């Protein structure tokens, strides 16, 4: 019982995605965080639709860009979220089609992790499931990752800009990480991931602003 997760190897994350060239980033994010839950209550793993998010998450920006409470909040008030299946990803901004029979998991709502505070993100993440959370994105170092455990003192925590998902977390070669699924495809980083560094004095900000839905 080594300190350490994946939720990967639980069933409780879908193949990586690919949001293209769309801010859409947050969508995605939200979207894993609510698979997770979705397994953990009904024992089915199944694609959401990050799409449905998009053209009807009106307090967003579509592919403006957006923040994962919002999404939370929305899939509460709308009383469901459609499955990928049932509204397909486009990659562009679309009026709402938000269909009742395409409903395959909604909310009660979200917890918000303190601000800063990797332990409560650990703790949510060992406890909860994965955990949506936002990083900076913006050093190329990050871009042009394929392995280890990602670290550049340059990351700015308070310049959040991109919207990721927390799988697990664990140690590498001594040093503790963080299992982040990202949203840029299979081809980026490792096979679609990176290990972030955990207990770095939260580094890029990877606990600034995190959040769950709870089902
Ligand atoms: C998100 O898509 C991350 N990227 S990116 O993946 O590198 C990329 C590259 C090229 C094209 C598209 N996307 C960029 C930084 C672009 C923006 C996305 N970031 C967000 O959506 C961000 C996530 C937070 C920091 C967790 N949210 C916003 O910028 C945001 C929040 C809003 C609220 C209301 C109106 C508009 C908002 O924008």
């Amino acid at each position: 019982a080594p300190d350490s997760v994946d939720y990967r190897k639980k069933g409780y994350v879908t193949p990586v995605k690919n949001q293209g060239q769309c801010g859409s980033c947050w969508a995605f994010s939200s979207v894993g965080a609510l698979e997770g839950q979705l397994k953990k209550k009904t024992g089915k793993l199944l694609n959401l639709s990050p799409q449905n998010l998009v053209d009807c998450v009106s307090e967003n920006d579509g592919c403006g860009g957006g923040y994962m409470t919002n999404a939370f909040q929305y899939v509460q008030k709308n009383r469901g979220i459609d499955s990928e299946d049932a509204y397909p990803y486009v990659g562009q901004e679309e009026s709402c089609m938000y269909n009742p029979t395409g409903k395959a998991a909604k909310c009660r709502g979200y917890r918000e992790i303190p601000e800063g505070n990797e332990k409560a993100l650990k703790r949510a993440v060992a406890r909860v499931g994965p955990v949506s959370v936002a990083i900076d994105a913006s050093l190329t170092s990050f871009q042009f990752y394929s392995k280890g455990v990602y670290y550049d003192e340059s990351c700015n925590s308070d310049n959040l800009n991109h919207a990721v998902l927390a799988v697990g977390y664990g140690i590498q070669k001594g040093n503790k990480h963080w299992i982040i699924k990202n949203s840029w495809g299979e081809n980026w980083g490792n096979k679609g991931y990176i290990l972030m560094a955990r207990n770095k004095n939260n580094a890029c900000g990877i606990a600034n602003l995190a959040s769950f839905p709870k089902m």
